[PDB]
């Protein structure tokens, strides 16, 4: 990973949190193309104090989909080590999460829009499918809305997923119970069953979200009654707009074997 020099980068707002992280937005100060000197924003993650035991998965977790460029697939710029925090340094968008904008603006997105950003997370994920690279925190919180759609230009929203955060195959159960429907009936039985199968499930659940507004599947079930969802085989709703209620049900397949590979997806999605 680069390393940013602490001189050059300031820590602004909260944004959030993630599994053991804090989130802030931040600038830093770089050299550019051409050698011009920009002030640009930038999204920091930083690893909670009290669980540096987490630092190598936390690391990780960017590191691989760093070796890998694609239009769907965030921008990590470095690694920042300040007062000996461990802090993830990614590209910005004012329009935050895709869960938050989901919510915010669920009168404004029709299935057409729905459709699109669907499309564009079947791509990034069949990109990650032929790189036989595991993400294994497929949600919609992971993902960025770099664009809005512009009906003056014709231009369709653009996203691009981010990192998994700490992988899951370390986390503690309460975690992954918490998790559900996210984390499919096979990592909750094991977390060593995190494979390529993992993120067509969670996939299925982010299609939900992505057709529910901003909605948490099963988010009214503490962790014991999500544990008895997967006990008795039970399937989400089928969301109001249920256009892609049957590609949901088919990716949240209880047979890992059988779930559909990111190409039928994506060929699936063309055909609506
Ligand atoms: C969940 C949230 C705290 C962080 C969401 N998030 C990001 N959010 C923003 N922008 C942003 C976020 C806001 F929360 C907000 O209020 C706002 F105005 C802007 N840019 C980039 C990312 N990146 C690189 C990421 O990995 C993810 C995790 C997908």
């Amino acid at each position: 990973f680069h390393k940013i020099r602490n001189e050059d980068l300031i820590f602004n707002e909260s944004l959030g949190q993630g599994t053991f992280t804090k989130i802030f937005k931040g600038v830093r100060r770089e050299v550019g193309d051409y050698g011009q000197l920009h002030e640009t924003e930038v999204l920091l993650k930083v690893l909670d104090k009290a669980h540096r035991n987490y630092s190598e998965s936390f690391f990780e977790a960017a590191s691989m989909m760093s070796k890998l460029s694609h239009k769907h697939l965030v921008l990590n710029y470095g690694v920042c080590f300040c007062g000996d925090e461990n802090i993830l340094v990614q590209e910005f968008v004012k329009f935050g999460s895709l869960d938050t904008y989901l919510k915010k603006n669920k009168n404004c997105i029709n299935i057409l829009w729905k459709l699109e950003v669907a499309k564009q997370l079947a791509a990034a994920m069949h990109f990650l499918e032929e790189n036989t690279l595991i993400h294994g925190n497929v949600c919609a919180k992971n993902i960025l809305l770099i664009r809005e759609e512009d009906r003056k230009t014709g231009n369709p929203p653009f996203i691009k997923l981010s990192d998994p955060g700490i992988s899951i195959t370390v986390l503690p159960k309460d975690i992954l119970q918490e998790r559900i429907p996210w984390v499919p009936p096979e990592c909750i039985e094991n977390p060593k069953n995190l494979n390529l199968a993992t993120d067509k499930w969670s996939f299925g659940t982010t299609l939900w979200e992505i057709c529910s507004g901003g909605d948490k599947p099963l988010s009214a079930l503490d962790s014991q009654r999500k544990l008895q969802f997967y006990e008795d085989r039970h399937q989400l709703p089928a969301p109001k707009a249920a256009e892609l209620a049957n590609l949901i049900n088919n990716c949240m397949d209880y047979e890992p074997d059988h779930r559909p590979s990111f190409r039928a997806i994506i060929r699936d999605l063309n055909s609506l």
